[PDB]
């Protein structure tokens, strides 16, 4: 099985939307795009919820980000472009598009940014737990290997640093 196979766009079905539904933890990312490297540098932890709306091709996103030892919560909707296998988010006068990609491990997922551009591409890595196994991490490294991004360029979260669970639990009461 060739290295790049899981870096090819895959159309998103209802089944794909079911598979991504729920809580994910941000594990790691690496990009050649400087803007993304800059934004991500400062993220210490992040977890999020996806609630797809299959009929509107949107996904409701609730996001719990830790930067500078404090909790920033945002909710918004992503749009789904099923055929291209991408999801998009409007983030300040700009639509941002990412390819939804998969690894052998069904408890992970990744998003590819600027995948058609060798000067800007990158990958972000997510798991259903804030800790990953060495198998999950190797799959991610292999994907980076395909983009010729060295492993040493990877930026990681630190689940020790999460400042957001006290907000998530406070949100659970109301909902
Ligand atoms: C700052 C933080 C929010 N970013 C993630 C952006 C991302 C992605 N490409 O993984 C996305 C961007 C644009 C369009 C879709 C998805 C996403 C994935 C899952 C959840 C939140 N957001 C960093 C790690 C780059």
């Amino acid at each position: 099985i060739p290295l790049c196979a899981n870096l090819v766009p895959v159309p998103i079905t209802n089944a794909t939307l079911d598979r991504i539904t729920g809580k994910w933890f941000y594990i790691a990312s690496a990009f050649r795009n400087e803007e993304y490297n800059k934004s991500v540098q400062e993220i210490q932890a992040t977890f999020f919820y996806f609630t797809p709306n299959k009929t509107e091709d949107t996904i409701f996103l609730r996001e719990y980000q830790t930067r500078q030892n404090q909790c920033f919560y945002n909710s918004s909707y992503l749009n789904v472009q099923r055929e291209n296998g991408t999801v998009s988010r409007y983030e300040g006068g700009r639509e941002h598009v990412a390819h939804l990609l998969f690894l052998r491990d069904t408890k992970t997922l990744m998003f590819g940014s600027y995948l058609d551009d060798e000067k800007n591409w990158g990958l972000s890595f997510y798991a259903d737990k804030p800790e990953t196994t060495k198998e999950q991490l190797g799959e991610f490294y292999e994907a980076l290997d395909c983009l010729r991004i060295p492993r040493s360029d990877v930026m990681y979260t630190d689940w020790k640093k999460d400042k957001c669970e006290p907000l998530e639990k406070q949100h659970e009461k109301e909902r």
